[PDB]
């Protein structure tokens, strides 16, 4: 039951070439991550136009937007507020499917709700995410932070962590399954790198929900091609 | 560094259809596992016999020959008398460079000890191995079976083990990779089953030393052949 997440990251102009290679892996694609922080000064008007390029596709895949702030890992240098107007925003684009929105520690819970509430109610999924590209908390603090963000009661929870060792490993592994025999609420668990690639490939295996790989080169550390996977979902 | 392991089970007559795909395998295989317990009155005389069929290939893997006990959850109702003067007779086989001898928690430590020494004297590689078929004791017991196979020197301590959930995968993992972290000796640690297949592709990732795959059907609970398996090897 695994999903499999494409990430792109265009430029306001998404380009034939990447369009064709989306459709040559359309059967490994059950969603298609549309990363717009890479884009300065991204609008919500030029989000729209791109993914009416992608729509015609709308049949084989979900759609999820995510800006990525740079304190998380990506590109994004957007104020807190110009980022949370973007967040609300994205609400109108039809052709949305799900929404990315980042937890912290010392965020805004009600402004956060709000806005969550909001997405939901305009029909769209969301994904509450947590990226550490430094380290990985012990077990009980992952737990932790999946428990605060569950709180919000999105459809998905996302925890990516940067993996130090073996144990750090295990540790993202059993906090997501211990989340998963629990909560009704869909999990997402990352070990990024190679170290933590075993997460990516048996996600399904430890109760996840989603599996992030790439088409050409890797959009985030560890990530492999969506058909390459595709194939290690189905093999678990 | 992880060895991948063809597991093969023939009658006294290995046939040349099986010599054929082991040597279109020759690229996958660093261990060929000769199972003998398939034999009803197997004698040390019949493994010689077989091992001259297979000791040409000698220099692209080494040869481990392995009696499975019933109990154990192979095909050997040979008593444990004559399955002891089995395994110390074994060492005047030039051609094996590995022999497995099972444990338990009611072996006789000293005959075990006694035969074990003589194995090596005789520059054979001793593997050590437990298997639980019905079940994955807690964390603290399996590395106290990893810890009581140690104790006799050996070259590898091997546990496989039959989860009944995700915690089972993981404790087998962490058994696995805790022992590595702290001991000289190698380890190998199986999940049995599907559900255990991510402890046979991503072994090394956790610290162990070899992974069993098959050349034809299914020789253990969760194997896959040992083409994909080196495929799988060489992804982590
Ligand atoms: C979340 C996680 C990713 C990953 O670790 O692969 C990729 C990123 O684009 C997602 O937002
Ligand atoms: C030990 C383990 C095996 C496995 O689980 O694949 C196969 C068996 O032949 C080995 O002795
Ligand atoms: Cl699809
Ligand atoms: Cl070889």
């Amino acid at each position: 039951h695994v999903e499999v997440v494409a990430t792109i990251a265009p430029q306001l102009y998404i380009e034939e070439t990447l369009i064709q290679k989306i459709n040559h892996r359309i059967d490994a694609i059950d969603v298609l991550e549309l990363r717009i922080d890479q884009i300065e000064n991204v609008t919500v008007n030029q989000v729209a136009e791109m993914i009416t390029k992608l729509k015609v596709m709308q049949d084989s895949f979900k759609l999820l937007v995510t800006y990525r702030t740079k304190l998380q890992g990506g590109y994004g240098q957007f104020t807190n507020d110009l980022y949370l107007n973007l967040i609300s925003d994205l609400a109108n684009i039809n052709g949305i499917d799900m929404i990315d929105i980042e937890w912290q520690a010392d965020i805004d819970i009600e402004k956060h709700q709000r806005i969550i509430t909001h997405l939901q109610q305009y029909n769209k999924e969301v994904v509450i995410s947590h990226h550490n590209f430094e380290s990985t908390p012990p077990l009980d603090e992952l737990q932790f932070i999946f428990f605060k963000m569950q709180k919000f009661n999105p459809e998905y929870v996302k925890l990516a962590v940067m993996p130090h060792n073996k144990n750090d490993v295990l540790n993202l592994l059993q906090a997501m399954s211990t989340f998963s025999d629990t909560m009704d609420c869909k999990v997402v668990g990352i070990s990024m790198s190679k170290l933590g690639l075993i997460s990516r490939t048996a996600q399904g295996v430890f109760g996840g929900a989603l599996t992030y790989g790439c088409i050409g080169e890797p959009q985030a550390p560890g990530q492999i091609d969506v058909t390459d996977l595709k194939a290690q979902v189905t093999l678990y």
